[PDB]
């Protein structure tokens, strides 16, 4: 009887931050209640000021990271306000049946729905909108996020000993396909319906115009750079709902990586770069050993540095000259 | 002495079905005899009626799945009838030496050949045509399939206990490169030779015009949807001879996955989506837990829903409300 | 005290060859001294005579393979002669801190620098130039290589028993983006600065014009084919600093593969084809069992046979008819 289980309500937070949770489950299985409100909105995605009509869960690209434990039930209230124009739904890759919930959650503007599913498999998983006939358009307009289903006894290393993270961040990587004309300029559209065919044509090139973290070029830089201290253990959850990516921490490693994101498997050790296939979430654990600026990138470096898939960590602490040093600084002989 | 071994003749079946076989070997090592007849033919590949000159093993795209056991010998009689126009051969990724057999199997129209090789490594493997100088053209015109070399004691899980499948299907995913003009219309050609340079130019874009399962958009839908019952254990073998893919069962999982298809390795557990690199076959095992329609897709969703890489499962049985339920059906408040 | 450790100087060799080293460490931890001189030079990259302005470490594409043992220190003297025009640096994926050394190694023409880092993680790793603001241009102009950090007790199999290679080769795979005009002809440029914007535009297509091994179409063929004898154990280290690749030995296998290149992990067994993500080095171990010509390719076969990512092995020794034989040679019935 699900009615006999504890209920807990979670208020979600904006990526790259993650709602408060416990790694090791302090209660028995629970029904965990989430609410998301769909927001269609204009978003500026690059330094040039290119503005798209984005489709979002909870006002952000990506949608927020949900965190539960294995064999919890997820109960999502999904609200489509009448200020929106399109039909939406949600498909959880964590869920079993009914197209991941998509068949049960179709909401027109002015409607809401509540879905419950049992999180039977531990791992990080993508969720995304998937309305019949228009799936890639919604996903590539930003309507995707992730859910983490932790093992009830938390994460474990390749030998089965505990791994505990001190901080967690969620990086959602988004491929956008802004339509271009013969000259190569971005085309502009008045209504979603007038945009649709050109959006399909742009998608069929399989060549994104932008590939960004947290919804825009430079979103995870400057005042919004990720932070850590030397010695801290950081988990970075990374998703890509549509297209392969290959994350890399410039100056660091993935000490333990679940590249395809599923915690019953042993992690890969000491990775430089890891492949997260399109339609997947992955997770990487790293202990910082040096201070300074790190770049966190998709290591197709054109995708990173020309198309947008690059963010920064600012790390505080002591410099270790045993690990790295300048022996002779750049100079003319 | 190979002449002292049992011989068995197999008659192949059209994908996505697979010839009858035993998972656990009921005889000692055998010579397993297969015959394939090459057929060059017109094929309609999409709903628009786009027709290509396809190159096939046994009349289908993909070619049929061959199944043997580790350390069996495969003896293939390959027939190129005089109704065909081109030179063909075959390269087995399962085989050792002579370019996988390609150096030994070159047949002009009106010729045949018989190759024997020892299947020394267990796994699912690609086979494809590979005539010197024209390899990608033949492979991307459909001339590829797969072979499964089962361990003699069948499949095993990550802990070494038996995994037995109830049903098996073979999904071959094909990237086509139909030449386009400046306007973006598909060009049409009278002879293979007149097509060749434009085919090469289209291939060099690295952007497929179509990506399909079982030879056409929608081939694994409707009356030809895959089927299962709740509780059945299904193995899906998936190959891609030329280009990476990332299969996903919408509403399900890969419970046990050999993403790069080789059975001496432990399977990955609980996958949402798995990467099968171009030039590889993989295999995924799933036990259905919910009825209804599932979509089986390449989770580049543009590739799936715009370019063709999507099929369906129709699953019969009981709905489990513990696993998933609509709490409040879509409605206006 | 690092000053108390042995020092050894290594003189590097041109790929695909590798400097002499010992698999199992015969000394304690050492400081291993390398020197590289940057050379900007014209290179002919294809059979058509297309000539680019290449940027190289030590005069080659890829840069040379460096080999050390876990917890050795790498001390690199990097020289940028005044005959060069651009600013360069180096980022080691093996290193920890300061953008892999990139923040500490910026050298203008006429300058040099010496970096030291501790090789704390065993595996094969990419190194590449990464000057702020111009990273992908330098990497995709050839300025990348790899470093192998061997475990001190050498390589081990999936069960922890020793694997010893008899020969080692280094294959660097390079994606080039030669700018094209409306007609599709390669554009030509007088100075690096006049080339830059068109280089960026060409990179943003995400469609390489050339994908080559050892710096040119056909570089690892003919008189420069790789060689082995039947029974020899060969390690092939393969890197791709920017773009995914999927190596395959046509007629063979990867007996033991570290696809993402990190030796604390067990190898994948019996691979047909393996995915090395962009920004990664991998390693594959194979024991040759048949003589003849093998092709070693990226198994996107368009990338291999149209764009250049194909080389040869010439293997000497006895033919094994048990493994493969022609039963009936091609003939007309
Ligand atoms: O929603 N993609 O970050
Ligand atoms: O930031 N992408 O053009
Ligand atoms: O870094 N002092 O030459
Ligand atoms: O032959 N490709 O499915
Ligand atoms: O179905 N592909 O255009
Ligand atoms: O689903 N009943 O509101
Ligand atoms: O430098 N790439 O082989
Ligand atoms: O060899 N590439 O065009
Ligand atoms: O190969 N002799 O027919
Ligand atoms: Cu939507
Ligand atoms: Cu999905
Ligand atoms: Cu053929
Ligand atoms: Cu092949
Ligand atoms: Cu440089
Ligand atoms: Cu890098």
């Amino acid at each position: 009887d699900i009615s006999t289980l504890p209920r807990v309500k979670v208020d979600l937070v904006k990526p790259p931050f993650v709602h408060a949770h416990d790694q090791v489950a302090k209660t028995g299985p629970r029904v965990v209640e989430f609410t998301m409100t769909i927001e269609e909105k204009k978003l500026v995605i690059d330094r040039e000021g290119t503005e798209i009509h984005a489709m979002t869960f909870n006002g952000s690209v990506p949608g927020p990271l949900m965190v539960v434990h294995e064999n919890d039930y997820v109960e999502l209230r999904l609200i489509n306000p009448d200020t929106n124009t399109l039909l939406h739904n949600i498909d959880f890759h964590a869920a079993t049946g009914a197209l991941g919930g998509g068949a049960l959650t179709q909401v027109n503007p002015g409607e809401e729905t509540t879905l419950r599913f049992k999180a039977t498999k531990p791992g990080v998983f993508v969720y995304h909108c998937a309305p019949e006939g228009m799936v890639p358009w919604h996903v590539t307009s930003g309507m995707n996020g992730a859910i983490m289903v932790l093992p009830r006894d938390g994460l474990k290393d390749e030998k089965g000993q505990p791994l505990t993270y001190d901080k967690i961040y969620y990086v959602g990587e988004q491929d956008f396909y802004v339509p271009k004309d013969e000259a190569g300029n971005y085309k502009k559209y008045e209504t979603p319906g007038e945009a649709y065919e050109d959006a399909v044509k742009a998608m069929r090139t399989l060549t994104p115009t932008h590939i960004v973290f947290n919804g825009a070029v430079g979103a995870l830089t400057g005042d919004h750079a990720l932070t850590a201290a030397v010695g801290e253990r950081v988990l970075v959850v990374h998703s890509q709902a549509n297209r392969d990516t290959r994350p890399h921490l410039i100056g660091g490693h993935g000490d333990y990586v679940w590249a395809t994101g599923k915690f019953r498997n042993p992690p890969d050790l000491d990775q430089e770069t890891w492949l997260i296939p399109g339609g997947t979430a992955g997770a990487a654990f790293y202990t910082f050993r040096q201070p300074g600026v790190y770049a966190y990138v998709n290591h197709n470096l054109i995708e990173a540095f020309e198309l947008g898939a690059a963010g920064h960590f600012k790390v505080t602490g002591e410099w270790n000259d045993d690990l790295m040093t300048s022996v002779v600084k750049p100079a003319s002989m």
